[PDB]
């Protein structure tokens, strides 16, 4: 049962909102390997997520200006594997509704399940398969509150199509060799790693890739209204037989230009 | 943990039984439209899952006679998405066999993941998928309790055959220009509606209908002897590619003549 | 959360170090009809489940030598149908590191999904897949011990190689006419048995057999750094569509001597 009220959302959002003069439209989420994008914020602020009250504990929140755009940013997130229930990995994302954010961006490592793929590839998210959810392991289970979204979210048009666009037309202008890949991003519980038959098994129910995290997020987000992208970083190809962090860095940074505001 | 002793759903019965005369045969379980098969009843009596000790909260139990046959009704569910655990929602249907019930009918909403189903069409389910059940969140987890069924239930003949003969039979009576559908249900937790990559996924699983109910229900029937069969009202198509409920309960009140006594 | 810190292990190892002057290198996990191997065992000395400070309630660990290898078998398992979290599941498995062990032999009774599979043959695990796994149902779910193994251990190779070729090699020395069967076995929470909807479904995900058991070990095992190898008994050919435990218990003992020291 989600242990927070609507309240503690409230206060813990009061609490930044008077701590920083920042004011966010943007907040990015990173996972493990990303954090090199958050020393290009400028007029940066940081506050670890143990001095902010109601936080999930074990990283830091950093709030400051990247690439013209104002954004808070999740240095380090929570995992399910690490035993937190989904509304504890999920706490950050409605706070950030109540500061007044308007689009999240999410980012993971993933394996890459597509053939295609290649080491250090990026994936434009396109589309997501939730296992934990279909087990009822689900961020938005437990009675709705309306003051965030409604009962029943459609989750079919989660990954907003207008920045889809942008991220290709601006991975274009960048002039990289290898086209940036666009998938279907699968979520498993972990912490172990996938054995051939679950990787052959995954491949088959369509994904492209393969992490522990994102979805409970992207969910959660889309219910409360946020505007939603992400990219999947492929570290390694899985293997589907028996026997570049610094470009998603400038990636995210251009494309904060391109976001509406 | 189930946070049910079998003495429970014992007082519960025995609660029902000394407040009203009717002894229901039948059970019918109604989600979310299908109301107005409650107001069929005859000799009707309503008990709201308030005033009845151990039914869990959030909705009404209504008992009368449908087309001959006494039998007892849920106006209401409840759901994994809701917070309950597979134990309280399935609490009315031990309660049901406790109180002389033989036969369960359920009844749902369901998007529709046959090309050939159409909004408005009728399923009679021939079979499911237990999604939650792959991963542990299944009713029957736990204990068992011998005074109800066996440790390892079978689940391949849970819809009973002859009822769905019945089905059949009786819909060509009705001289409907729609065939009745018949397929296999795929339940999920929900709440969030799945995405087109999931709903792909679903399809290739062999599921023609998905929806957020029934299979806990039918599994505890199962288990406690009881005969079951069930529809699914195709509220929508879903799409599978990026970019009547008055016949239904007309349909269930003709049935219950077919139901042996 | 895992009830057990790392000491309770060290206290329940030290407490059977202490009341047996048996020192075994391999454990043997038996579920369901496999009862008759312990009686191999000579030098044999057990112990109930329930007089072992911090084992799992509901069954025997016996301790002795079977076939030149000391050993440690537990004569009757712990499933996640019973009710018990993953982390009691495999309380064991964490015990027989402690205490020494270095292989463990995992076997089980499971159903046949793949066609070709007969009634009491013998199926050498080479793969499986961790359905509950996939919805964070996961033994090494929480904090990670390091005493025990990595964050991240991979489950690709999860059933040595070396053990499988032994157990090939050592079946033909029994000059037995049916051959050893090998495949991929799928692990589903339980108790009931699967439908025809749900028996297609895991066929089509790659699975040769399906049980309630044994994958939440291996993988701790692994974890901890264990040797795995198991087998499932064919106990009954699975409907695919609608309408030997003795020559098991001599192979493993059989398989001792193949077992490296
Ligand atoms: N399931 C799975 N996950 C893989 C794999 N490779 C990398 N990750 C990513 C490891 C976790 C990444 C993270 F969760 F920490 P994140 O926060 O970066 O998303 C793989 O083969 N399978
Ligand atoms: N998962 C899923 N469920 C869908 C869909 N359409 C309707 N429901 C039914 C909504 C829930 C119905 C109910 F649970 F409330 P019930 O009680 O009527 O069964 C769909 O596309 N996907
Ligand atoms: N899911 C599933 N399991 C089946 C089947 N047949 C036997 N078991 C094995 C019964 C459980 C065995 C056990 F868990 F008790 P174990 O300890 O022997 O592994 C089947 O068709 N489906
Ligand atoms: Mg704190
Ligand atoms: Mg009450
Ligand atoms: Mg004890
Ligand atoms: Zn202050
Ligand atoms: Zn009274
Ligand atoms: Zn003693």
């Amino acid at each position: 049962q989600n242990g927070y009220t609507y309240e503690d959302y409230q206060d813990t959002a009061k609490w930044l909102l008077s701590h920083t003069e920042q004011r966010p439209q943007v907040a990015v989420i990173c996972g493990s390997g990303l954090g090199g994008l958050v020393n290009k914020l400028t007029q940066a602020q940081t506050f670890d997520y143990s001095e902010i009250p109601n936080f999930p504990e074990s990283g830091r929140l950093v709030f400051g200006i990247l690439n013209g755009r104002a954004c808070v940013m999740m240095q380090g997130r929570f995992h399910m594997y690490e035993g937190y229930p989904f509304w504890k990995v999920t706490f950050p994302v409605r706070v950030f509704r109540l500061l007044g954010v308007e689009t999240l961006v999410v980012t993971n490592a993933a394996g890459g399940l597509n053939p295609n793929f290649e080491v250090g590839d990026i994936m434009l998210i396109r589309d997501h398969i939730n296992l934990p959810g279909f087990s009822g392991e689900n961020p938005l289970r437990g009675p709705n509150e309306e003051r965030f979204g409604v009962r029943f979210p459609a989750m079919s048009d989660a990954y907003d199509r207008d920045m889809r666009q942008k991220a290709h037309s601006t991975w274009k202008q960048m002039g990289e060799q290898r086209e940036l890949q666009e998938g279907t991003y699968v979520m498993l519980g972990g912490p172990n790693f996938e054995t051939v038959a679950e990787c052959r098994l995954l491949r088959n129910l369509g994904a492209d890739a393969v992490g522990m995290s994102t979805v409970p997020e992207v969910i959660v987000a889309r219910h409360c209204g946020l505007r939603v992208f992400g990219f999947s970083l492929i570290t390694n190809k899985v293997i589907m037989d028996y026997e570049a962090a610094q470009k998603l860095e400038q990636f995210v940074s251009l494309l904060m230009a391109s976001i509406p505001v």
